[PDB]
């Protein structure tokens, strides 16, 4: 199966999520993929009041097949199924009926965090902000511990609700206002065909840096797996957005060096009890690997002592 623990096609869709299309009007892509697209759209009627409201809308292109209708579907079950959480992207509603199915989840104003990342690298503050240039807002060293919080939280969620997520990474969570991080899925919304942070492993396109060697090397996904990616996460968080290891292609090299123990230093601003959580993540032995909630209880602390 494409999902290890629950079975979604088994899981309910209640109805109470149903909302009319022609309320929604159609905004920009925020991005796509060969099959599918997540566009900005205002739904009218979502508030109790007249008030319009800006939402993000997951579809599938006149391109998709069965396969993908049937994913975006049991996409729609599972987003059902978990319901609220503060540190996942929450649902508002899907439309089934009256064509393809629409799902409308909250709209994430800063959208991706490795975006994110990437345009703040250059204005980055390790230590405390000043008073004045406060107004900047400038990425700090507390930011990036309360963003590695708030993944390991949602995650931590995720898993007690028996779900893997399977593709944890920067490109992945959302930022929204008040430096909230909200754990996504783009999946069949992104260009994976273009995006070289996607490897061809056999007849698939798959996130190998990102990957736990059980994963690669017997596609077995457990909790365990998505502790591994968030290592890689957390290498990415504390790097600024940058891609693992770096001038490392996947090649025979890169798939034998990481089964013989080989794994990346500590980025530039990783502390080093960050970067302690990175190499548990990456134990070789899943059993070895920490949970989300002991990886919780861990940053909860780092955080406290600062
Ligand atoms: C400003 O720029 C932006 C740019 C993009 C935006 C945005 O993109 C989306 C990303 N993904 C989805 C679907 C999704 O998140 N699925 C999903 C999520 C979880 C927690 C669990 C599972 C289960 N799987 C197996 C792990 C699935 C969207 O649906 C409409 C939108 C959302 C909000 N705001 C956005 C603002």
């Amino acid at each position: 199966n494409n999902y290890s623990y629950i079975d979604p096609t088994q899981l309910p869709y209640d109805h109470k999520w149903e909302f009319p299309r022609n309320r929604l009007s159609f905004g920009k892509t925020l991005g796509a993929g060969a099959f599918g697209k997540v566009v900005e759209a205002t739904a009218q009627g979502l508030i109790k009041s007249d008030a319009a409201m800006t939402v993000a809308v997951k579809m599938l292109k006149p391109s998709a097949h069965s396969t993908e209708r049937e994913a975006l579907m049991s996409e729609l079950k599972v987003l059902s199924y978990l319901g609220n959480h503060e540190n996942i992207v929450n649902l508002l509603g899907a439309c089934t009926h009256g064509g393809p199915t629409l799902v409308i989840t909250e709209y994430c104003c800063y959208g991706d965090l490795l975006n994110f990342l990437r345009r703040k690298r250059d204005e980055f503050v390790p230590y405390k902000v000043a008073p004045e240039d406060l107004y900047k807002d400038f990425l700090t060293l507390e930011h990036l511990l309360s963003f590695s919080y708030q993944v390991a939280k949602g995650m931590a969620f995720l898993a007690s609700k028996n779900c893997i997520h399977r593709d944890l990474a920067a490109r992945n969570i959302l930022l929204t206002h008040g430096n909230i991080t909200k754990i996504c899925d783009f999946g069949l919304a992104r260009d994976i065909k273009n995006d070289s942070n996607y490897v061809d492993k056999g007849n698939a396109r798959l996130p190998v840096k990102w990957m736990a060697p059980e994963s690669i090397f017997n596609s077995v996904y457990t909790f365990e797996s998505d502790v591994w990616s968030y290592g890689i996460f957390l290498w990415e968080l504390f790097s600024l957005g940058s891609s693992p290891y770096p001038g490392m292609p996947v090649d025979s090299k890169f798939y034998k060096m990481i089964k013989e123990g080989f794994r990346m230093s500590s980025p530039e601003y990783a502390p080093a009890e960050m970067y302690d959580i990175m190499k548990t993540c990456w134990d070789a032995d899943p059993d070895k690997r920490p949970t989300f909630k002991q990886i919780v209880q861990d940053i909860e602390k780092q955080i406290s002592e600062s």
